[PDB]
């Protein structure tokens, strides 16, 4: 079997992407944030503290004839940005673009942090990292991908994120019409539960390519590109007037500047991020200082190839017994 679903940016800056997902019987359609950096499928629900819901569509298990409460199971998650949520667990039927999984663990939020309440466009998250990171206790639960793997034509899913435009998540097949040239595959380490890989270097604009190993994770759930301080300093040094701002919390640049592209290495291949992808607009309404899409990972502890990098490529998440990541230009 296969599945295919359109994913859409939630705002004019591509801060995140939402994908419709059908849950329950009859279907309840929620718009979820597909997150290859986490492994929990959790949703706003009828059980969520009422004051913590502000426009989101909620899952109501009491209206699904296939929902079953998973007795005694709870979940609690904290994300690298300080957001958090928690609740109890149902099993139900979950479908993504024609691809159906029965008995998927659907984690019902009882409490959500403020950053989720204020995001009216995101009804929950669909985790696509490895199931070892799932937070359900006392019995760990599998991700949607792990549950679907056996019935997929190929144990893969692909991310084709758009720049200020819709894109596609495909499950079980690789669309050879969606990219140019060849796909370059690279090894993945699952030891931390992430889609962790090693980039072979970088270049700034038309500058010379620097061969150097950058270990990081492919994370559709993170907006920006977080790289080591040496790399990030080399990039912003090429933008007149750019500086690191402690009060803002990252590199900013004059909104009148033109940004250079950023190239990152995948084996012997190169993925080029256009400079426009790195502009995230004024730091406040009406400001002439703009926020940069490439930031330092120093305070994080790990390098993150987020949406800024991934949307410049066609990305294959190969969940075979030896997992790999594939990158192609598009
Ligand atoms: N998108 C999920 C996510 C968020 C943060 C991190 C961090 F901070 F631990 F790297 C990993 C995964
Ligand atoms: N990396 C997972 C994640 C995704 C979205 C959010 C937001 F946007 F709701 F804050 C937080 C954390």
């Amino acid at each position: 079997s296969t599945g295919s679903a359109t994913t859409t940016p939630i705002d004019s800056l591509d801060d995140a992407y939402i994908t419709p997902v059908q849950i329950g019987t009859p279907a309840q359609t929620l718009n979820l944030d597909f997150d290859t950096g986490s492994s929990d499928l959790w949703v706003f629900s009828s059980e969520t503290t009422a004051s913590e819901v502000d426009g989101q569509t909620i899952y109501t298990p009491s209206k699904s004839t296939t929902a079953k409460l998973l007795s005694g199971a709870t979940w609690s998650i904290s994300y690298g940005d300080g957001s958090s949520s928690s609740g109890d667990v149902y099993t139900d039927t979950v479908s993504v673009g024609g691809l159906t999984v029965t008995g998927q663990a659907v984690e019902s939020a009882k409490k959500v942090s403020s950053s989720f309440t204020e995001d009216s466009t995101i009804d929950g998250l669909l985790g696509l990292a490895f199931s070892t990171l799932n937070t359900v206790s006392p019995t760990q639960q599998k991700t949607f991908f792990d549950n679907a793997k056996a019935s997929l034509d190929s144990p893969v899913f692909t991310a084709d994120l758009g720049y200020h435009a819709p894109g596609t998540y495909n499950f079980g097949f690789i669309d050879t019409t969606a990219y140019t040239g060849s796909i370059t595959y690279t090894a993945v380490s699952t030891k931390q539960g992430f889609w962790e890989w090693t980039s072979t270097g970088y270049a700034v604009g038309s500058g010379t390519f620097k061969s150097t190993s950058i270990d990081g994770i492919a994370d559709t759930g993170t907006t920006l590109l977080y790289l080591p301080a040496t790399v990030v300093s080399a990039y912003w040094a090429q933008v007149s007037g750019a500086k690191s701002s402690s009060s803002v919390g990252g590199y900013v640049f004059p909104c009148s500047a033109t940004l250079p592209s950023f190239t990152f290495g995948v084996g012997s291949a190169r993925i080029v991020i256009p400079g426009d992808y790195i502009d995230f607009g004024p730091i406040s309404t009406g400001s002439s200082s703009c926020f940069g899409g490439i930031q330092s990972s120093a305070g994080i502890g790990i390098n993150i190839f987020g949406d800024v990098a991934l949307k410049a490529a066609f990305v294959v998440f190969n969940g075979a017994t030896t997992p790999t990541l594939g990158f192609a230009s598009k």
